């Protein structure tokens, strides 16, 4: 199917479906003017009929479009016709880390380092743009043909605010809600670091440190930041996790601290992972 941008000319060719993404049906989409393929979100206007959800995609577009970094999903272009909103993004042929961990259950430490360094790289970039991601999770770590990680899904992203004028209600339904968010202090950069500690824990253990049902029954355990630290963890992994999941947001490490922690500097890390790592445990050393 040929899709024309009524604003510019510009013709696109719709390829195979990639599946559902919230408000969107997702497709391969080729810009016929470079002949390059992008991952497209196609959202019918009927899915954004309410002003609040109209405002939701608009902000996603506004924030995402200004980002350029090797470990952030590259926004290409967006347009609309009478039927749909089209958001064309960097095509990542090897799905996400959610798909990888589902298959692998648990990852090796050099792999955890490989992926985490890339997540930290992209999040660093965001935090310096004073943009908070607000839903860091394995499904939002997209993996391209070359096994490179890109942080995506800016659905819940917002510009940083000072505490005094900050939103205090839980925004959307993120994977890892953060003691300070549950204490109605709002979501800061440390809340992204929370979610990064939960990610690392999940990569190593195959399950989150706290329940992720977002039910009010789980709030106390999260606020208290009490969890099982399994003995299977190596000591440096244990220490870095512990620091990222500090109860008090002020006690958590900076991003520069995180990648300079012993967990990273005292282990081997590949420059490149093979795609077999999506399915199979890699060889030693
Ligand atoms: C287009 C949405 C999401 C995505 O954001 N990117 C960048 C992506 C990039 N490459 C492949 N798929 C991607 N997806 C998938 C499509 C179905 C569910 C999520």
């Amino acid at each position: 199917r040929i899709i024309v941008d009524p604003t510019t000319g510009k013709r696109y060719s719709r390829g195979k479906t990639l599946g559902k993404g919230g408000f969107a049906k997702c497709y391969e989409m080729t810009d016929l003017t470079n002949n390059k393929v992008y991952a497209a979100k196609i959202i019918p206007h009927s899915r954004v009929s309410k002003p609040h959800q109209r405002e939701k995609i608009d902000k996603e577009i506004e924030l995402h479009r200004i980002l350029h970094h090797k470990h952030v999903v590259q926004f290409y272009h967006y347009f609309e016709d009478k039927e749909n909103i089209y958001i064309l993004l960097e095509y990542c042929s090897r799905r996400s880390m959610a798909h990888i961990l589902k298959a692998r259950k648990v990852l090796t430490e050099p792999e955890v380092r490989y992926y985490l360094r890339q997540i930290v790289s992209g999040l660093k970039y965001l935090h310096e743009q004073e943009i908070l991601h607000r839903d860091l999770k394995l499904g939002n770590f997209f993996i391209n043909e070359s096994m490179e990680l890109k942080v995506g899904d800016f659905g819940l992203a917002a510009r940083l605010e000072p505490l005094e004028h900050r939103r205090r209600t839980i925004c959307g339904t993120p994977n890892y809600l953060s003691p300070e968010v549950l204490n109605k202090q709002g979501h800061g950069a440390e809340s992204d670091i929370w979610a990064l500690g939960c990610v690392m824990y999940t990569m190593l253990l195959g399950r989150p440190p706290f329940e992720t049902t977002n039910l009010k029954e789980t709030y106390r355990s999260i606020r208290e930041a009490r969890y099982t630290m399994p003995s299977s963890l190596l000591a440096p992994a244990k220490h870095l996790i512990a620091s990222m999941l500090s109860k008090n947001p002020e006690d958590r490490p900076s991003l520069d601290d995180i990648i300079r922690h012993d967990f990273f500097t005292q282990g081997f890390t590949p420059d490149r992972l093979s795609s077999s790592c999506c399915h199979t445990v890699p060889d030693f050393h």
